[PDB]
């Protein structure tokens, strides 16, 4: 509900772009003496299309609806008149994403079950409120501080209808295919399911610490070739519905590995919904914990 006015604004920084959204970091100062609030300002290029921008109303829409200490803070809407739309404003958070943060910061096994079981814990909140993420990644997954994590980045959000176990998208070249289930990729049905395997895709890259060279598309890459035409996603399917999966990361116990599979299974109903991960990975953080 809040308006911030643009008056106020003085861009610090840019922290993520680009075609067709950017988010940059702001000190809103009104009193113009410096002890202003620094915010994470989302703006939709002028650029982006019918298509882009009732995608944006929605991310915006849900956003606003969404309460939960695992869940990026919506502070309110700038309006954006050279846009023309809205500038969706947000909390700061210094550390930023995992995919960021993590290849600069080794990080212990324990805390990294910690940001898991975070995960779950917002996720099975979304859930709960029938949305589904369809981009959860470790790019998408905000550090507030060395204890606490939060999901943002709602741009591919769905509201799911009550009754309903899926929602249906199109063929689209932004899709992130790597992070998504056979379900997504051979129907373009997506179930609350398809988010489960997106997480057990995120575990394994915090678990890797978002080394680069061991990321999702670097590894099933290597596995499909890069002279196939038009048919990555094709090769990527067909090599999920034979069993392969991402390897086990250096130094992941095995019973976290074989999680990771369980959010792996083809079969989207023999995968663990978020609210039965909770428990599991409350138990597994614990054991690893010192
Ligand atoms: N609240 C925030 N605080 C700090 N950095 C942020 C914040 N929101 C986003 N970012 C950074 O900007 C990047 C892009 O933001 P995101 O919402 O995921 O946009 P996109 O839809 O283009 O992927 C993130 O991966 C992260 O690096
Ligand atoms: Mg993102
Ligand atoms: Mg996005």
């Amino acid at each position: 509900p809040t308006v911030f006015h643009k008056r106020y604004l003085k861009k610090i920084r840019d922290l993520g772009e680009g075609h067709f959204g950017k988010v940059s970091l702001y000190c809103y100062d009104p009193t113009n003496d410096g002890t202003g609030e620094m915010v994470a300002v989302k703006a939709l290029k002028a650029d982006a299309g019918p298509q882009h921008r009732s995608g944006w109303k929605q991310e915006i829409d849900i956003l606003r609806t969404l309460y939960h200490e695992h869940i990026i803070k919506y502070k309110g809407c700038c309006e954006d008149a050279g846009a023309a739309s809205l500038q969706l404003v947000m909390e700061y958070v210094p550390l930023g994403s995992l995919r960021d943060y993590l290849p600069r910061h080794s990080i212990g096994l324990a805390q990294l079950l910690l940001f898991a079981q975070q995960i779950c814990e917002g996720m099975a909140y979304l859930h709960a409120q029938h949305y589904i993420h369809r981009d959860l990644a470790a790019r998408n997954v905000l550090l507030d501080n060395d204890r606490l994590v939060k999901i943002g980045d709602f741009g591919l959000a769905k509201a799911v209808p009550e009754g309903h176990e899926y929602y249906r998208v199109r063929e689209d070249g932004d899709s992130p295919v790597f992070w998504y289930a056979p379900e997504c990729l051979k129907e373009y049905k997506f179930y609350y399911a398809s988010d489960v395997w997106s997480f057990g895709v995120t575990l394994y890259e915090l678990l890797t610490h978002c080394d680069s060279s061991q990321s999702p598309p670097t590894k099933f890459l290597e596995l499909i070739g890069i002279a196939q035409g038009q048919m990555t996603v094709l090769r990527l399917t067909e090599l999920l519905e034979r069993g392969e999966r991402l390897p086990r990361p250096d130094k992941c116990p095995a019973e976290v590995y074989h999680l990771m599979k369980n959010c792996w299974e083809t079969e989207a109903s023999f995968r663990p919904t978020f609210e039965n991960l909770i428990p599991i990975l409350k138990t597994v953080h614990e054991k690893y914990r010192h």
